[PDB]
């Protein structure tokens, strides 16, 4: 891209490789993302219509000389930064609930056009000045695996809109308590860590783990621990939140447009945060 004066290298998925950039002729600064068929560009298409508050707007795609570019409209800082940034005293509980309660819109009409993101992380969930924070980074049909859903560890082939509720349970934990909730480092470590603490599954609370691809009757048998020790700064209306979002059957799992109605944000408003750009 010629059109464009990549200023810096912003991040790296596993999808590509983003920058910030400035369009030389129209003088917008962008985030301009290196990707490297016409079933994904078709499944791209899809995307630029998907348009959202919460969203990251997709802006061109452009495909020339065995490469594909998508641009995005570019946002001030990922959660992961701002996160480390409010370590020493924490994102003040309104900002948190005003953050997932965006998300969870972002997520709900992802679901209803059946798009599902599939990699929700802190990296990926971008904010700006004015309090607003968007999904970014679809993922498409050394990595982190501190906020994949059980049923992804266990080999489940047919991902559903629960894995996104899940990752973003993880997030909202994350917030919280300035500590990632699960942070494995391998598949099993990873998911032994959600074991040991929400128990190890079983046919009574999930239906049918027993017979999943991954699953080894050898697992360890560890007993659910409580979630006023898991979260402790979080409210009880959270916790409660928390812990729909966290069920380990994808089926019970509450879906996005049902943990937008759930008490916990019943008091939901739209802080600024402070950030340091
Ligand atoms: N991937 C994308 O679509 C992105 S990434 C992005 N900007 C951005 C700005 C600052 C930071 S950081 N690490 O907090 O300084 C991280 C990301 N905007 C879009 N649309």
């Amino acid at each position: 891209m010629e059109n464009f004066q990549k200023v810096e290298k912003i991040g790296e998925g596993t999808y590509g490789v983003v920058y910030k950039a400035r369009n030389k002729l129209t003088g917008e600064v962008v985030a301009l993302k290196k990707i490297r068929p016409s079933t994904a560009i078709r499944e791209i298409s899809l995307l630029k219509e998907l348009n959202h508050p919460n969203i990251v707007k997709l802006l061109d795609v452009i495909h020339t000389e065995n490469k594909l570019y998508l641009v995005f409209e570019f946002l001030h800082q990922d959660l992961k930064k701002f996160m480390d940034a409010s370590a020493l005293t924490g994102i003040p509980l309104p900002l948190i609930k005003s953050y997932l309660f965006q998300l969870l819109q972002g997520l709900a009409f992802c679901h209803s056009h059946r798009v599902l993101h599939r990699d929700l992380k802190p990296q990926n969930l971008l904010i700006n000045t004015e309090g607003a924070i968007k999904l970014a980074d679809f993922g498409l049909a050394v990595v982190t695996l501190w906020y994949r859903a059980p049923e992804i560890l266990l080999g489940c082939k047919y991902y559903s809109t629960a894995v996104d509720i899940w990752s973003l349970g993880c997030i909202f934990a994350e917030m919280v308590t300035r500590r990632a909730l699960f942070p494995g480092d391998s598949e099993i470590d990873q998911l032994f860590r959600i074991f040991r603490t929400l128990g190890t599954p079983d046919e009574v609370v999930w239906p049918g783990v027993t017979s999943m691809p991954d699953y080894k009757p050898s697992f360890p048998k560890w007993a659910r621990q409580d979630f006023s020790k898991v979260v402790p700064p979080l409210d009880e209306d959270g916790r409660s939140l928390l812990s729909q979002m966290l069920h380990y059957d994808p089926n019970k799992r509450i879906s996005a447009k049902a943990a937008l109605a759930h008490p916990f944000f019943q008091d939901v408003t739209k802080p600024v945060p402070h950030l340091r750009l």
